[PDB]
């Protein structure tokens, strides 16, 4: 069940901005959000779609593991991170779209959407063709579905072996200290409206895990640190985090 | 495998006396402030959680970081400990009765054949099976440490990677947009000298820095001074902000 709290509205409108966060207690197995109507739309995944993409690229031995460097190809882009060598964990880290647009070609579309179909990821299309679907194709998610993709993931349970499934998360790695472990994805869609920058994982307690996924609109990339604001203004608030 | 006694000073700052080492993977390098106190050799003390986790693991004394190990209800003098534990928070909270229970399962023999497959320290695992690393006869030093951890990073150690991505999951630490710290804390207090160790590595978008430190612990009181004088001297070598 879930249950809708519009006071988490207001992190929301002190940054002038629209969106949802959706927070799941694994222990009482209960459901909260700002916004149930826009926690159950779906959107483009954008380079939260690395999370899959990382299982499934393992699991086929697309990527042998964490550390295979996949080198960069001497061509600037926009994104100066992007311009460098990377290994699984950076290319999650700085979302490196190129290289997991190799592993998507690599995957090929038939075992990429059977995959995606054994996931029960999203709407499961992958239309088209491989290498985009998850920016401008047909894939959509919701954050109540990202919630559930990420549930099976934290317990073993998605259908690719453990050891994918414990490196992706290991890959997730976001923010640790001594109150709490995030693992999480960011997300920016910008090719198709409604732009919306997306952050979805989950907080490791001692005794919990709180996962959670946000979408909010993302009109320019200059709001794209709120992803991380608002969701982190909820959880103090939730007293998940101090 | 280079001496810098100028990180002595990081020590000399807290009126305290102790080594940190460095290991750069990517240039196959070593650092140190006191090459004679790098390759002294302690009890490991709770540093012994990565190598008996590893161990427990692979046996199935431990089937995985959830499983639950109850509080026997006896209550000790860290509140931490008193209740129940998976790995993750029995690591983070270096809950030794949880482990001493570990060592106990595994028994004498395993625990001596794999300290020995790992080339644990002095591999002398003396004294009682489940206090052994606490005041029996185990000795590793830091550079020793760093050698062991190496295997780890690199899932070389002679048991399962499953067990070994556990464990390095286990010694999560610290994390952000910078830095990854996996490590362990120690405190030896049972048998002189009582010192502190902190263990581990720091991974950095494109490099590993494995660090052992160990320091003159006399009193709790200077506890976190393992993880500040560390990270100072992280600081000043540029490896973090």
């Amino acid at each position: 069940e879930w249950q809708e709290n519009k006071s988490w509205n207001a992190h929301f409108t002190e940054h002038k901005s629209q969106g949802v966060v959706v927070l799941w207690n694994e222990n009482k197995q209960q459901g909260f959000t700002n916004n149930l109507k826009r926690a159950n739309q779906a959107f483009l995944p954008a380079s939260t779609f690395k999370i899959p993409n990382s299982l499934i690229a393992l699991d086929l031995g697309v990527v042998k593991d964490e550390h295979q460097v996949f080198k960069w190809d001497g061509q600037t882009r926009d994104i100066a991170t992007w311009n460098r060598d990377h290994n699984l964990i950076t290319a999650m880290k700085y979302s490196v779209v190129p290289v997991y647009q190799e592993f998507a070609r690599q995957i090929g579309e038939a075992r990429m959407s059977k995959m995606l179909h054994a996931f029960d990821y999203g709407n499961e299309d992958i239309s088209g063709n491989v290498d985009s679907f998850w920016l401008d194709g047909g894939i959509r998610i919701s954050a109540t579905e990202q919630i559930s993709f990420l549930r099976k993931l934290y317990h073993n349970k998605l259908h690719v072996s453990e050891r994918s499934q414990r490196i992706v998360k290991q890959a997730m790695l976001t923010e640790a200290n001594g109150d709490y472990i995030i693992r999480a994805k960011t997300g920016y869609s910008t090719r198709i409206e409604p732009k919306i920058g997306w952050w979805v994982g989950w907080v490791e307690l001692d005794d919990n895990v709180w996962f959670f996924a946000m979408n909010m609109d993302m009109p320019t990339s200059d709001g794209l640190g709120l992803r991380q604001a608002i969701t982190k203004e909820v959880l103090k608030q939730e007293k998940i985090i101090p």
